[PDB]
């Protein structure tokens, strides 16, 4: 079997990108964020706290058919930015792109914090991180991606994410027509939970490429590349006036400014990112400070390659038994 959904991005500035899901029987579509830094499939529904949901597309284990109580089964996250949800679980038919997984675990949300309720056009996320980070208690639960594996023609998922534009999530099978040139694959570890690989060196603009190691996770669910503050550094200082901001919290910029572009190593293999990925705009509607797209990753504990840097690749996550992930460029 295979899949194939188109991912649109929420807002002008590509902060995240949604791709339809059908849950139950008869279907009830949520808009998800797919997220390969997460491990849970968790939606707004008829039991989240009526004061927490302002317009997201609800879940209703009630009018499905196929759904039922994992009974006694709960779960509680929280994300890097702060935000949290937790609730109980039901089980039901998940269908994503024409790909149907059967007894899918789908985690109800009873309570979300306020910047999923303050985002109207994010019905959920759907994690496709490794399955030991999901957080459903006293049974773990599998990803939709690792239910899915067995039917699968190939062990793999892609992530074709657009700059200003719709992309594409395909499971089974690699579209060769949807890239330039050849794919580079690079090793995994899977310690961590993470899709984490070594990236061998970056450049700045037309600047010569430094080879230099920088652990890091592939991450859809994260919008900005966090890398090391000497690589950022580096960035920013070819940018005239630009700063970083204890206020803002991170590095800004004239919005005057041409960026330059930001090249990072897969292998022998090099990503070109254009400078206008690194332009997230205005930090306040109407200023001419502007917010970058590559920021420190000082504080986080880990380096992420987010939207910025892996919307300038076709993307593949090898879930073989010896997972990689592989690069190209598009
Ligand atoms: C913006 N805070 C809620 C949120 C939205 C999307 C996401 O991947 C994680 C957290």
């Amino acid at each position: 079997s295979t899949g194939s959904a188109t991912t649109t991005p929420i807002d002008s500035l590509d902060d995240a990108y949604i791709t339809p899901v059908q849950i139950g029987t008869p279907a009830q579509t949520l808009n998800l964020d797919f997220d390969t830094g997460s491990s849970d499939l968790w939606v707004f529904s008829s039991e989240t706290t009526a004061s927490e949901v302002d317009g997201q597309t609800i879940y209703t284990p009630s009018k499905s058919t196929t759904a039922k109580l994992l009974s006694g089964a709960t779960w509680s996250i929280s994300y890097g930015d702060g935000s949290s949800s937790s609730g109980d679980v039901y089980t039901d038919t998940v269908s994503v792109g024409g790909l149907t997984v059967t007894g899918q675990a789908v985690e109800s949300a009873k309570k979300v914090s306020s910047s999923f309720t303050e985002d109207s056009t994010i019905d959920g996320l759907l994690g496709l991180a490794f399955s030991t980070l999901n957080t459903v208690s006293p049974t773990q639960q599998k990803t939709f991606f690792d239910n899915a594996k067995a039917s699968l023609d190939s062990p793999v998922f892609t992530a074709d994410l657009g700059y200003h534009a719709p992309g594409t999530y395909n499971f089974g099978f690699i579209d060769t027509t949807a890239y330039t040139g050849s794919i580079t694959y690079t090793a995994v570890s899977t310690k961590q939970g993470f899709w984490e690989w070594t990236s061998t060196g970056y450049a700045v603009g037309s600047g010569t490429f430094k080879s230099t190691s920088i652990d890091g996770i592939a991450d859809t669910g994260t919008t900005l590349l966090y890398l090391p503050a000497t690589v950022v550094s580096a960035y920013w200082a070819q940018v005239s006036g630009a700063k970083s901001s204890s206020s803002v919290g991170g590095y800004v910029f004239p919005c005057s400014a041409t960026l330059p572009s930001f090249t990072f190593g897969v292998g022998s293999a090099r990503i070109v990112i254009p400078g206008d990925y690194i332009d997230f705009g205005p930090i306040s509607t109407g200023s001419s400070s502007c917010f970058g797209g590559i920021q420190s990753s000082a504080g986080i504990g880990i380096n992420i390659f987010g939207d910025v840097a892996l919307k300038a690749a076709f993307v593949v996550f090898n879930g073989a038994t010896t997972p990689t992930l592989g690069f190209a460029s598009k």
